[PDB]
DNA sequence: CCGACGTCGCATCAGC
DNA sequence: GCTGATGCG
DNA sequence: GTCGG
């Protein structure tokens, strides 16, 4: 619908969510508030009362009472109190640094480290990831327009093919689904020589090549199947430099690749629905495999999958393009 | 009432 | 040194 | 916090 409709409510809930996650360390309270904000963000009416909102799935008595207070007064007392409280605001703010989660942010604030300037003054208290998150603080909160994501895809597919024309690489996420912008880049990689019953630097070689051409600029973490790092499109010799961007690269067994591509293409709602329909047809899908279910509920051996459509055929569903996987 | 709520690879730390 | 827990994305 | 066994 429209922000003007329930943006005040959805903004209030998202702020309460962040405080649960970052200050309370109550991840489930956080996900509850976020779910409430999302169902409400999709409701195509300006909500008039908590009782109206409570009909919606994920809004309960508490959030109904909060909505009543917000509508009548324009604010939530408890959010106003958290907002001004120096400890809570600082903890919440510091978690915006990649690699600083609620635990580190609490420790920093417990010793007087509250601001980016405080972090910048205390480099030796930061691990390598947190230093990189600090270095690119502003860049990492920017969205990536699709035209840039295309240019980034072009570099990644070219360099991957240059290492070995046998690699398969798929940029997934909302971008795959036609998203006009993105938050990071999620690259899924496989090779025929890598199966579930068969890593030989096949991830390292792609990362190295991407580093050798100066696309990947920093490494947050890297092992034999998952890389998290920083990348940046090349400038134009005389043009504002592009911002640095977060990029993940996953190496997946070939026999699990299209289940991985399906899963990490999403959306989250679409995945829940396809998983649900799959159970009601006798199958279980996870990020790795589709397996048939016995009459007693015992999952059998994973079934051969060589394309996304294969999965749809198993469950007797017509192939849905990434565009049409919003839900 | 009261437990579930998504999963996991990797970096780092606790403990031995 | 090694194994397991915890934090984090 | 919300849901549901
Ligand atoms: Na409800
Ligand atoms: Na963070």
């Amino acid at each position: 619908p429209q922000e003007t409709l329930n943006g005040g409510i959805t903004d209030m809930l998202t702020e309460l969510a962040n405080f649960e996650k970052n200050v309370s360390q109550a991840i489930h309270k956080y996900n509850a508030y976020r779910k409430a904000a999302s169902v409400i963000a999709k409701y195509p009416h300006k909500i008039k009362s908590g009782a109206e909102a409570k009909k919606l799935p994920g809004v309960g008595t508490k959030i109904a009472e909060k909505i009543d207070e917000f509508l009548a007064t324009g604010k939530l007392r408890k959010l106003e109190k958290i907002r001004q409280d120096d400890t809570s605001s600082s903890i919440n703010f510091l978690t915006r640094v990649s690699g600083i989660g609620p635990s580190a942010a609490r420790k920093f604030v417990d010793e007087g480290i509250k601001t980016l300037e405080d972090l910048r003054k205390n480099e030796d208290k930061l691990n390598h990831h947190q230093r990189i998150g600090l270095k690119y603080f502003g860049d990492f909160e920017k969205r990536i327009p699709r035209e840039e994501m295309l240019q980034m895809q072009d570099i990644v597919l070219n360099e991957v093919k240059k290492v070995d024309s046998e690699y398969i690489a798929t940029v997934c996420g909302s971008f795959r689904r036609g998203a006009e912008s993105s938050g990071d880049m999620d690259v899924l990689l496989t090779h025929p020589s890598f199966t579930s019953e068969s890593q030989p630097k096949l991830l390292h070689q792609v990362v190295e090549q991407l580093q050798k051409v100066h696309f990947i600029t920093d490494t947050l973490s890297k092992g034999e199947t998952k890389f998290m790092g920083v990348c940046q499109l090349p400038s134009k010799n005389d043009e504002k430099e592009y911002p640095h961007r977060r990029i993940d690269i996953r190496l997946i067994p070939k026999d699990q690749y299209y289940c991985g591509v399906l899963y990490f293409t999403g959306s989250d709602i679409f995945n829940k629905n396809m998983r649900a329909h799959a159970l009601e047809k006798g199958f279980t899908i996870n990020e790795y495999t589709i397996r048939p279910l016995g009459v007693t509920g015992v999952a059998g051996e994973p079934l051969p999958v060589d394309s996304e459509k294969d999965i749809f055929d198993y469950i007797q569903w017509k192939y849905r393009e990434p565009k049409d996987r919003s839900e």
